[PDB]
RNA sequence: GGUUUAGAACGUCGUGAGACAGUUCGGUCCCUAUCUGCCGUGGGCGCUGGAGAACUGAGGGGGGCUGCUCCUAGUACGAGA
């Protein structure tokens, strides 16, 4: 919090997706040291991407860490996802703000169950674009074996409804690029080119009023409570009235500084991850799931009608009927919440793979409007996508 | 230290002397090694003329224990941990 962030080069939210222990987090560490050395940005290291006791004694990542690497054309902002089966909830917050992912499948193991589960969550939430990266390569010195894995990833993406064959598959070791190998340094410089070429300039909404979902709350020693997250729409000026709506109730507030990776800002525009500092709020009372809206724009609701599209076995979901009293998890912008289902009259049962409308009473109120997209999940897997129809409360 | 002598007391049994795998406090542990054995250390003669060395090695005898940490490799094995 000292240097002013100059608004030059378009902002893009990138992040690594893939299987457990697959060079997902190590790729992010390779991207920093490669781009910092040649172009001449800020250095950083692989340690700062994941410290704590939880990501050292174990080794695995839980928290969605963030990184800022700059290139001549654009200014990227990384989101390193966790990857494991237990950490799907805090991943979806990292994956929702991500515009164009970098998928991570490896040349020794290949596509494994989580890779299918990750890309499934990317479609229903919001992941337009995706780039493959083979994160081992050197361990198996062979031309025939390494290229057989490329075929199966093209099959996976195309089977699940992505381009597949059009996606630029890249090969390169992360640990070799970390030290200083001229061939492998240049091969991950090539990935920075593939991010620039394939992913276009993202479409933001800097017109309709301010909204910002809170991904992770902080308490800065000196300033007060800081909320992070991508600004979904509108803008944020310093010393402007902001209403925090969602779980519990609703509180008034005012912004006292917006920032971009420990650098000051005047206007926090849409489509970019920013840390908003709120005035006169405690760490405990403000929680994860609430949204920073402009006063009057949005209202918290505990009941709503919604056109729910339930999935079948082929698309990946439930395979049995259910009656009123069923309680699955509804993932709106960031957080999840449980809610009882009340079906319409003249509908005895809800079969899998069917379009119907239904009233859903949530246990916690969340800020919502008509035409909001969500993805229902239960039992460590997906259930059904849909849209909000009418407000009731 | 315990149990097992003489003192004393408690509970208990006995009219009592006393008694109790009931308890409680106090209460002499000798031996200079002949033989066998064993550990060492010599004298004597023998080994075929004597003497000084150096050995071979039949046959004994000691010795023989394991831990972590790193590397292999977060590799194989596992959705994962
Ligand atoms: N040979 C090789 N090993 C790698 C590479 N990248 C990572 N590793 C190994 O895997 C670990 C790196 O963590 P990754 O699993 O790649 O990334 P991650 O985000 O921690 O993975 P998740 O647990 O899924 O979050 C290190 O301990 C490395 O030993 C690579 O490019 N080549
Ligand atoms: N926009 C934030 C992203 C972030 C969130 C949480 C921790 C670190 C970084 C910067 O800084
Ligand atoms: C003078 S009481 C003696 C007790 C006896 N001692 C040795 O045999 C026991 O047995
Ligand atoms: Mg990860
Ligand atoms: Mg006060
Ligand atoms: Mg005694
Ligand atoms: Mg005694
Ligand atoms: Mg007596
Ligand atoms: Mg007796
Ligand atoms: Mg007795
Ligand atoms: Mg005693
Ligand atoms: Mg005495
Ligand atoms: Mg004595
Ligand atoms: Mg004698
Ligand atoms: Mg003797
Ligand atoms: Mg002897
Ligand atoms: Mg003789
Ligand atoms: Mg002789
Ligand atoms: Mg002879
Ligand atoms: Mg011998
Ligand atoms: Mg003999
Ligand atoms: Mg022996
Ligand atoms: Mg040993
Ligand atoms: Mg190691
Ligand atoms: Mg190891
Ligand atoms: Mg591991």
């Amino acid at each position: 919090s000292k240097e002013k962030f100059e608004r030059t080069k378009p902002h893009v939210n990138v992040g690594t997706i893939g299987h457990v222990d697959h060079g997902k987090t190590t790729l992010t560490a390779a991207i920093t040291t490669v781009l910092a050395k040649t172009y001449g940005g800020a250095a950083r290291a692989f340690n700062q991407i994941d410290n704590a006791p939880e990501e050292k004694a174990r080794g695995i990542t839980i928290n969605t860490s963030h990184v800022e690497y700059d290139t001549p054309t654009r200014h990227y902002a990384h989101v390193d996802c966790p990857g494991a089966a237990d950490y799907v909830k805090n991943m979806i917050t990292g994956a929702a703000q991500m515009d164009g992912a970098i998928l991570v499948v490896a040349a020794t193991d290949g596509p494994m169950p989580q890779t299918r589960e990750h890309i499934l969550l990317g479609r229903q939430v919001g992941v337009p674009y995706i780039i493959v990266f083979l994160n081992k390569c050197d361990m198996v010195d062979d031309e025939e074996l390494l290229e057989l894995v490329e075929m199966e990833v093209r099959e996976l993406l195309s089977q699940y409804d992505f381009p597949g064959d059009d996606t630029p598959i890249v090969r390169g070791s992360a640990l070799k690029a970390l030290e200083g190998d001229a061939e492998w340094e240049a091969k991950i410089l090539e990935l920075a080119g593939f991010l620039d070429s394939y992913i276009p300039e993202p479409e933001r909404a800097i017109d309709k009023p301010f909204l910002l979902p809170i991904e992770d709350v902080f308490s800065i020693s000196g300033r007060g409570t800081v909320v992070t997250g991508r600004v979904e729409r509108g803008i944020i000026k310093v010393g402007e009235e902001v209403e925090i709506v969602g779980i519990k109730e609703t509180q008034k507030s005012t912004c006292t500084g917006v920032e971009m990776f420990r650098k000051l800002l005047d206007e926090g525009r849409a489509g970019e991850n920013v840390g908003v500092l709120l005035r006169g709020i405690k760490r405990e009372e403000i929680e994860r799931g609430q949204v920073l809206a402009k006063p009057g724009t949005i209202k918290p609701h505990t009941k709503f009608e919604s056109e729910v599209y339930i999935l079948s076995k082929d698309e990946g979901g439930r395979h049995t009927p259910f009656f009123k009293g069923y309680r699955p998890q509804f993932y709106f912008r960031t957080t999840d919440v449980t809610g009882t289902i009340e079906l319409p009259e003249g509908v005895e049962m809800v079969m899998p793979g069917d379009n119907i409308k239904m009233v859903v009473t949530l246990i916690h109120p969340i800020a919502m409007d008509d035409g909001l997209r969500f993805a229902i999940r239960e039992g460590g897997r997906t259930v059904g996508a849909g849209v909000v129809a009418k407000v009731l409360s």
